[PDB]
């Protein structure tokens, strides 16, 4: 047990650690905020999260919860850690703040390419995926706000609080598998490529007449998998347009680079390339090392099915803070 100390940051209230020092504002908002910091166990900077209203209501007190299950069990190079997680309450009764600790980064993708860099930056967004992927799951929201980079130009996916990095499945929500996130890589990878939005859309529905544009409109094999009557209907009753030729539209980048996007950006999800398969793609003949592409121990999501009260909520979030094993020393 620490000793705390407080201090106004921007309207937000904070009452951290000794260990932790010099709080900078990295910003703030409905979920709270986050502070740059530097920990004086380690030596290295860190941001440190303090959730808002963390049990306010069941769907934050569950989603508090989900959020720290996810934080405990991520232990990958590109996915974000929990290097700490703490609160102030010295019992259940007074638990309700909770602060969320990782190593500092930088810049994000949105803030920042040759295409060496490229295929660095996708390289490891894949290895970080195939990581969740194993442990079934989903980052649904893949985007480059959403992807930490630092001065070494290495990379770590986070999120996991828009659309336009989003897989057309899902955007309307037929069914989909681990490959929504697949074609959100293609997306990033692709605006890295030629430094434009790929498919900057106004809507949900001028968003997919974009895509389908490059894509072409879902063949006979696709239709048949549309279990939506209406949108079987609305699909079927658009222009029936031709799948561009990639390497037409995404002119003078590596001809590598072309071949794994027209992988990535396929619109029947059961053909889209997974992560694990992209690893090995001959773009990435430079970094793929088969050894060290890890998967991740099982992950027990049955949580998610459960209709619990606030209070219980609480307490399971209470005990995942309890049981926290600080990560060795880095
Ligand atoms: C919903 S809003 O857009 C929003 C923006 C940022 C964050 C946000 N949460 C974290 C953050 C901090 C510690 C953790 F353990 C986990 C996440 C960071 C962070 C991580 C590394 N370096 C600097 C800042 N940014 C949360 C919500």
């Amino acid at each position: 047990r620490p000793t705390f100390y407080r201090q106004e940051l921007n309207k937000t209230i904070w009452e951290v650690p000794e260990r932790y020092q010099n709080l900078s504002p990295v910003g703030s908002g409905a979920y709270g905020s986050v502070c740059a910091a530097f920990d004086t166990k380690t030596g290295l900077r860190v941001a440190v999260k303090k959730l808002s209203r963390p049990f306010q209501s069941i769907i934050h007190a569950k989603r508090t919860y989900r959020e720290l299950r996810l934080l405990k069990h991520m232990k990958h190079e590109n996915v974000i850690g929990l290097l700490d997680v703490f609160t102030p309450a010295r019992s259940l009764e007074e638990f309700n703040d909770v602060y969320l600790v990782t190593h500092l980064m930088g810049a994000d993708l949105n803030n920042i390419l040759t295409d060496d860099h490229v295929q660095f930056l996708i390289y490891q967004i894949l290895r970080g995926l195939k990581y969740i992927h194993s442990a079934d799951i989903i980052h649904r929201d893949l985007k480059p706000s959403n992807l930490a980079v630092n001065e070494d130009c290495e990379l770590k996916i986070l999120d996991f609080g828009t659309r336009w990095y989003r897989a057309p499945e899902i955007m309307l929500n037929m069914h989909y598998n681990q490959t929504v996130d697949i074609w959100s890589v293609g997306c990033i990878m692709a605006e890295l490529l030629t430094g434009r939005t790929l498919f900057p859309g106004t809507d949900h529905i001028d968003q997919l007449k974009l895509i389908l544009r490059l894509v072409g409109t879902p063949g006979a094999e696709l239709l048949k998998k549309i279990s939506s009557e209406s949108a079987r209907n609305y699909i079927q009753s658009l222009t029936q347009m031709p799948k561009m030729n990639f390497a037409n539209v995404f002119i003078g980048a590596n001809p590598l680079a072309v071949d794994l996007l027209e992988k990535m950006l396929v619109l029947d999800s059961d053909k889209r390339i997974t992560a694990a398969q992209a690893l090995a793609h001959a773009y990435f003949a430079q970094y793929h090392d088969p050894d060290d592409e890890p998967v991740a121990d099982p992950y027990d999501q049955s949580f998610e099915s459960r209709d619990l009260l606030i209070d219980e909520w609480k307490s399971l979030t209470y005990d995942e803070v309890i049981s926290f094993v600080p990560p060795p020393l880095d």
